[PDB]
């Protein structure tokens, strides 16, 4: 839908069958989660932004139901202090900035 | 205008007589610049995101042209990476999410 920016953009969010809330946030090109027990194989990396760098773990081909809609894609998983939905994922769900 | 997420959404503002290039940040509550020399009183001020806290100065009543569209608000001053237009400023030019 249309969402305003008055308030956070959070929405819901559902991966590795745990319920979520996630800030949709264009200037993120990743995706990043608090710490959480996800599954499957992964690669350690190292991820920047105001404040410094962090180190995450990056799964890739998660499935995650954003809202009401469903995509795969890369998710790292490490220290960030809030879920992050990142333009990785942010263009699948066909997201647009408008004014 | 209507902006895809398929690249970094970055934009042109103008302000204190500077042209410098932002990115379109929801996920940011706040507005931030890469050091520059902007004129007027400040109160010293700390943010935190992704890897820490960093310390920024604050100012009230700045002029800012993004894109077309001209807006006063705080513009927070300080060692970030990059120039980031937060959710005070965007909710000014009537900027919104949609998918
Ligand atoms: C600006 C400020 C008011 C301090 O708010 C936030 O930091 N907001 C963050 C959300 C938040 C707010 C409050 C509390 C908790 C959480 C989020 O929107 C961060 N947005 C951008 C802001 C930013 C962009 C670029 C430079 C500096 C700052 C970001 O860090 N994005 C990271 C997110 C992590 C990620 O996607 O990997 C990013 O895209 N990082 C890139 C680019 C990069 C590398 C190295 C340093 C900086 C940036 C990357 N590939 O590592």
């Amino acid at each position: 839908p249309q969402i305003t920016l008055w308030q956070r953009p959070l929405v819901t969010i559902k991966i590795g069958g745990q319920l979520k809330e996630a800030l949709l946030d264009t200037g993120a090109d990743d995706t990043v989660l608090e710490e959480m027990s996800l599954p499957g194989r992964w690669k350690p990396k190292m991820i920047g932004g105001i404040g410094g760098f962090i180190k995450v773990r990056q799964y890739d081909q998660i499935l995650i139901e954003i809202c009401g809609h469903k995509v795969i894609g890369t998710v790292l998983v490490g220290p960030t202090p809030t879920n992050v939905i990142g333009r990785n994922l942010l263009t699948q769900i066909g997201c647009t900035l408008n004014f």
